[PDB]
C-alpha cells in the first residue's frame, strides 16, 4: 500500500564530553583549585561536517565561570575548559537561517570522575522540513 | 538492538496550488465570469524528477469544467486553468506499473483569495514494496 | 520542529526458500525416498552484498537431516538440500563483530508443495548502533 504521511527528516549527532586529571602543567590563566580539563562537544559521526546544517552550538556552563554562555560560531563545535566539580551544561543548537527553526536546547551532565568521557549517540528529527532547508538536509 | 519488522519507504512529495486575480485583461476563450488563474500541481523537491515512480497524475475537477478528469500523462503533472471558485479537487497519483499499488487518492482544496498558493511539502509512505520497485525507488 | 530521538538505522533484507520437485534424476549423495530439491537463504535486494554487515548465517534443521546445524561462513548465505517434507527452520544471523550485537533469531517454515517459493521482503531495524558500526552501516 501506499499512504501520504507527515515528512521527517533524521540525522545523527554526537555530543558530551570527555575528561582528564590535570598532572603537574596547568593552562595559564587557570583557577588554583582546578583539577581537571575537559572537553564539551556536537559533532557528526565519524568527524564528517555538521555546520551545513547547524549554524552555531551555545553552551551554558555553571554560574561559577566567567561569560558561562559560550557561544561557538563554527566547527568544531565544542569548548575546553579547566574545572574542579561536576554540573549540568545547557546546550544549544542553532540551525542555519533557512530552517526556519527554534533553538534546539537539550542537557548534558559534565563527568570529571571515573580519560573519562561521557557520550551520546542520537538522532536529530525534523518535523516538517521546508523545501529549503530539505535541499541543504539532501547536499550530503 | 536489532529486530525484523515490515519493510518501509518514504518518498517526499509536494502537492497544492498557486493562484492569481487576473485585471481587466483576460485570456482568450475565458469564461467571462472566471476571475483567477490557477495551476494544480504534484512535483519533487527542487523539482526533481519523480515520474520514475508515478506513471501518471488525474486531476479531478468540479463538474461544472468541461471534461472534468483530466490526465497528465507525462511530467509536469500540472495543468493551469481560470475559474472564480474554491472547489476540491480529487488527486489521483498513479505509480509505475512495477509497484503493483493502487492509486493514491487525495484531495485539495483550491485556495484562490488570501499571488495566492496552497502548497504542501509531505511524504509518500511505500508499505511492503516489492523488490523490482524497491529498485526503482532506490535508484532515484 | 526538531527533537531529539533514539537513533536507528535500517537495513532491508531478504530470506526464505525455493523448492523444485526432482522427479527423475536425483544428486549423489541423496536419501533414496527424498522428492524435493530445496534452497534456503537470507540475501539483499538485488542480490547485493550483506556480508558487509552480516558475518554468518546458521540454519537449523530438522533433526532428521545429520548436522543439523549448518554453519554459513560467506556469501551466497544459501544453503541447498533435498528433503519429502515442510518443517521449521531456525535461521540465526550473526552481525559482523564491530556491531556489538547478538544474534538474530528468525522463523522460516520450508514450504515444498503449492517450482514453489516462500520468500520475505522485510527490515532489520537497528536500535542504538554504535559509531564504528554505523560507519559500516554507511557503506552501502
Amino acid at each position: 500500500g501506499a499512504r501520504i504521511k507527515t515528512l521527517s527528516v533524521s540525522r545523527p549527532i554526537i555530543y558530551g564530553n570527555t575528561a582528564k586529571k590535570m598532572g603537574s602543567v596547568k593552562p595559564p590563566n587557570a583557577p588554583a583549585e582546578h583539577t581537571h580539563l575537559w572537553t564539551i562537544f556536537v559533532r557528526g559521526p565519524q568527524n564528517e561536517d555538521i555546520s551545513y546544517f547547524i549554524k552555531k552550538v551555545v553552551f551554558k556552563l555553571h554560574d561559577t565561570y566567567p561569560n558561562p554562555v559560550r557561544s561557538i560560531e563554527a566547527p568544531p563545535f565544542e569548548l575546553t575548559e579547566t574545572g574542579w566539580g561536576e554540573f549540568d551544561i545547557n546546550i544549544k543548537v542553532y540551525f542555519v537561517e533557512e530552517a526556519n527553526e527554534k533553538v534546539l536546547n537539550f542537557y548534558h551532565r559534565l563527568r570529571l570522575h571515573p580519560e573519562v568521557s561521557s557520550v551520546y549517540f542520537d538522532e536529530i528529527v525534523f518535523n516538517e522540513p521546508n523545501e529549503e532547508f530539505f535541499k541543504i538536509l539532501m547536499s550530503r
